[PDB]
This record gives structure tokens, C-alpha cells and sequence, in this order.
């Protein structure tokens, strides 16, 4: 106690894969004896589990407000455009958002908050592929199927040799999202939460 | 018949470790066929293959359905994943009976790899995937089992996780590809299969 027991952390699908690899060793450096029971899911589900006590702390994107749950913004994360290496846009330095409504744009299905954020960053012509992760989308743009949008932390977390996929920033103003941690106020281990947060910011 | 997009499904425990090698090889022998990709459970891929919204699926045996051709591609061994501090680090290989422990982390019920691991043995994190399992192992939560194609597919610096082979006889799965018998594009199937076979070849350091 109180840094001596497993901590149950949830995160949304479009954050966990890109955060945990950085998070775990940084957490380890401060916090050698606490392992993480991890779950990745949609926002509302992580919220329900946070409420029922199945999860102790969740990682979501704003907006997010929950009874008896404290919510601290952790950082901001700009979006980037993902494309095949032979795509015309590779000649551009940045991509204006208005260019993005086109059948060639590949989106997550409903339920993903990132989907709505991307849609809001755009000016109805799209391709939605359900039961998809961001990685699956990266694979299909790598095969030359279309083009997509990623959060910053995901752009280089892949195992593709150079010359397969290219990433270009958005033209100003760059759309982004706000990453935040949530935990319940009555949580008997506040120092575990602070360790978690501090470790997240140092990434 | 190699200038149109091909619709491919694969099970959760195969795709993430296959596509990073499959896509380049595929453009290299077939640069005008992009993949529409889906990852899901075996039965869902089966149904999607039968309905025709998928053209081919990549699965593990056993697998046999009427009016569906199935071609075994290769054998992939299993490996044991552990924290870098874990005492099993001292071991060269790990006896399968040692996976009789609550430390052992498994996938949900819908995954065929769960069953395969359970068959190779004497707690379950639900709706999990292998990467999440890797993360929790990396945090020190326990120990797990991976297919070989997944043991290097991570972004942790060395010194965080370690992998050891099973003691002989080593457990394995058989990766295969399935497609409709009267599928109008057999050549694409053959390319895809060969490319998949190539992926099974681990590139030396």
C-alpha cells in the first residue's frame, strides 16, 4: 500500500496501443511494484466500468464529465494524414482538411470518438469500414486502398520499412484532441493515480 | 484479374503480425491489388466469406465448410511471453505444465488461440487482444503465450519483456487460407497464398 497492488487501467481503442508501450517503462521507473490490469474499449463502456469499480482509472478524450469522477486533462494531440508512398499528396508539405472528403478516406465505425473528431475536422463522401482498428486502416492504406487520418502518437508506431506509407501534417489550423485521465473521487489509492498521470505526461 | 481490390479477412491473432510483411510482398508481386481488410473471429469470417463480402480469409485449423476450399499454408510454433525480471528468464525453454498458474493470461472465449493454448496445457482477460496481454505482461502482471509471428512485433525497448520457447514437443498452429470454390479470381488467391507463405519466413538479423 498504496503502490503495491495491481492498478486497473482502461483506455480507448485509439489511445492504448500508442500510449502503453511508452507508459509501462516510465511507470516502472517510478513504480516497480505496480502492474497494470489493462482494458481497451469504447468510451461509454470504460465509463460504466469506472463507475462500477471494474476499472480504477480510464484514459479518454474530451469532452468527458461523470458523477463522482474527477477528470484531469493530460495533454493535446494533433492529427496527421496517412497515405501510400506513391500517392499524389506526397508532393504536398501539408494537407488542407477540405481535401479530405473523398471516397478514398477511410474511417473507423460508429462508437469511436476519434471518428467524430475526424468528421468534425472535415468539411459526406467517405468510406467507413466497421470492426476496424487504426492498424487495420494503416494496412489497407499501405496496400494502396485509400487514405486516412491518425493521431500523432500512432504515426510512427508501425513495423513498415521506409517507402510504404507517408505521413503529412494538416494545414493550419491543425485539428487535435485532448487526452485526459479519469478516476473516481472516493478512490482509496490517490498516489497510484498521481503516479499514473505523472508517468503519462512524461511521454 | 489482378487489377481490382481484394477483400481479405484474418483472425485477431494472425492479422496484426501478418499484414506488415504481407502488404509489401503483395505490392511487389502485385502492385495493382489493394486489400480491403477485416479482422474478426473465425465464424464471422466464415459467414462473411459465404455471403461474399469477403473474398478470402486467413485462419487456423481446424476449418472445413461446404463449397469452401481450404489450403493449409504453414505451421507456426507457440512461445512463452514473460516480464524481463521473471525467474523463468533463467530457463532456456519452459515446460508446458508450468502454465498451470493464475499468472497465465488468456484471450476471451471466441478466440481459437485460447483453445489451442488450453490444449497445450494441463486467468482470462475478456475482450482482450494479444497486444493488451503483452502490455500487462510488460507491467509485471503475469505470463502468457504468443504465436511466433508476434514475439518481435512490439515497440518496447529491450529489457522489458522476454520470450522463451516451449520445451519439446513444441505446440503450434496451422495457418491456412479459405475461399469459395467457384471464386472468379483464383490467380489472386494463389498470389495471396504464396505471399502469406513468404511472411512465415522470419528475416534473419
Amino acid at each position: 500500500a498504496q503502490l503495491a497492488a495491481p492498478l486497473k487501467v482502461g483506455a480507448i481503442y485509439t489511445i492504448g496501443p500508442y500510449l502503453f508501450p511508452h507508459l509501462i517503462p516510465q511507470l516502472h521507473r517510478v513504480a516497480p511494484q505496480m502492474p497494470l490490469y489493462i482494458e481497451e474499449n469504447f468510451t461509454h463502456i470504460l465509463r460504466d466500468k469506472l463507475r462500477t469499480g471494474e476499472l480504477d482509472a480510464i484514459i479518454i478524450a474530451l469532452p468527458f464529465q461523470e458523477a463522482d469522477v474527477l477528470t484531469k486533462p493530460l495533454f493535446d494531440e494533433p492529427f496527421y494524414v496517412l497515405m501510400p508512398a506513391d500517392h499524389p499528396w506526397t508532393a504536398k508539405a501539408s494537407i488542407d482538411s477540405e481535401l479530405l472528403n473523398d471516397k478514398s478516406l477511410l474511417l473507423l465505425g460508429e462508437g469511436h470518438c476519434f471518428r467524430d473528431q475526424v468528421l468534425e475536422a472535415c468539411p459526406n463522401k467517405h468510406t467507413t469500414v466497421e470492426s476496424s482498428s487504426l492498424e487495420t486502416i494503416r494496412h489497407m492504406v499501405a496496400s494502396g486502398l485509400g487514405v486516412s487520418v491518425l493521431p500523432f502518437s500512432a504515426v510512427d508506431s508501425h513495423h513498415y520499412a521506409p517507402g510504404v506509407i507517408e505521413v503529412r501534417p494538416f494545414s493550419a489550423p491543425v485539428p487535435f484532441r485532448t487526452v485526459a485521465i479519469a478516476w473516481r473521487a472516493s478512490f482509496p489509492r490517490p498516489r497510484a493515480i498521481e503516479v499514473l498521470a505523472d508517468s503519462i505526461r512524461l511521454c
